[PDB]
């Protein structure tokens, strides 16, 4: 799969790119990998942020769906409207499908000014499609017109970010140790269900209930790990204790100031996520280091932040690990990253079994 190893760029805090191309003949564009969202849309209009946009006029194989489609992000919306046409992803499998493609028309602080993407790769499950859950997401329309294996992988490797979109298959070679799998609770997102939370080993003793308020969801197109309130509190609480040793403004904390060396990193606790596992009463952790939710903006920002739709593992979680959604087995698997920036001392960590029970009640119904 080494066609499409490093694959993906971005910049800090903009999402992760992989090049596509649509209609015929092929146009080429940047498009940000969102495992939070299931469309895919691009722009089709010079807005003056956009390096490039889908040109339909120019494509022989362009079909008008002659429907509408409206979408708003945590933060940004577009409108736009749907057709379908030819797509492929060079540094990808060797095939071309016709998908779903949002051609967008108007949008409202989608597009960032300075990035180099213009467009969105929605690649979670129908359930969450606009205007409805017939829209065929990409990677459905991918799977039922190829041999393309029901799977695809992210190493997320974190001014300027890299990474890979393995499609199809796992690549040994960009993981070490073992891949734990975490069962995708509801194909709508990719939700899971996290049991235990620990900073540098201490539990927070909290209803685990409190931790999948109303959901958690693993989302490549959120820069944060993102916590609800009374989570949030309680370990900035646990590692500002951990840290103590240096003085550190509030700012800091809220993720508005910056911390400056000329780096004490075994002064930052790890983090760690107990995870659902395959087996009733197992479950596994992911362990992330200060090199992953502090993010280098010699200057560090905080990039654990408070949420209120539940737990989101974004870019900071995910950047420590190699994360397969195995959607054919409805389950997710992490592992330790190649590519994570460690420490002679410490490493990301993903390990067990554990024993935990009850990990049903675990998350709201
Ligand atoms: C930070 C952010 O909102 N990133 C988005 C993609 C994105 C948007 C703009 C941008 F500039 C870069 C990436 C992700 O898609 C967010 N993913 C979840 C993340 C959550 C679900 C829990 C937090 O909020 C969302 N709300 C709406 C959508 C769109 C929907 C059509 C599926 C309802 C998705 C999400």
């Amino acid at each position: 799969f080494v066609e499409m190893v490093d694959n993906l760029r971005g910049k800090s805090g903009q999402g992760y790119y992989v090049e596509m191309t649509v209609g015929s003949p092929p146009q080429t564009l940047n498009i940000l990998v969102d495992t939070g969202s299931s469309n895919f849309a691009v722009g089709a209009a010079p807005h003056p942020f956009l390096h490039r946009y889908y040109q339909r006029q120019l494509s022989s194989t362009y079909r008008d769906l002659r429907k509408g489609v409206y979408v708003p992000y945590t933060q940004g919306k577009w409108e736009g409207e749907l057709g379908t046409d030819l797509v492929s992803i060079p540094h990808g499998p060797n095939v071309t499908v016709r998908a779903n493609i949002a051609a967008i028309t108007e949008s409202d602080k989608f597009f960032i000014n300075g990035s180099n993407w213009e467009g969105i790769l929605g690649l979670a499950y129908a359930e969450i499609a606009r205007p409805d859950d017939s829209l065929e997401p990409f990677f459905d329309s991918l799977v039922k017109q190829t041999h393309v294996p029901n799977l695809f992988s992210l190493q997320l490797c974190g001014a300027s970010v890299g990474g890979s979109m393995i499609i199809g298959g796992i690549d040994h070679s960009l993981y070490t140790g073992s891949l734990w799998y975490t069962p995708i609770r509801r194909e709508w997102y990719y939700e899971v269900i996290i049991v235990r939370v620990e900073i540098n080993g201490q539990d927070l003793k909290m209803d685990c209930k409190e931790y999948n308020y109303d959901k958690s969801i693993v989302d490549s197109g959120t820069t944060n790990l993102r916590l609800p309130k009374k989570v949030f509190e309680a370990a900035v609480k646990s590692i500002k204790a951990a840290s103590s040793t240096e003085k550190f403004p509030d700012g800091f904390w809220l993720g508005e100031q910056l911390v400056c060396w000329q780096t004490p990193w075994n002064i930052f606790p790890v983090i760690s996520l107990y995870l659902m596992g395959e087996v009733t009463n197992q479950s596994f952790r992911i362990t992330i280091l200060p090199q992953q939710y502090l993010r280098p903006v010699d200057c560090y920002k905080f990039a654990i932040s408070q949420s209120s739709t539940g737990t989101v593992m974004g870019a900071v979680i995910m950047e420590g690990f190699y994360v397969v959604f195995d959607r054919a087995r409805k389950r997710i698997g992490f592992a330790v990253s190649a590519c994570h920036v460690h420490d002679e001392f410490r490493t990301a960590a993903v390990e067990g079994p554990f024993v935990t029970l009850d990990m049903e009640d675990c998350g709201y119904n």
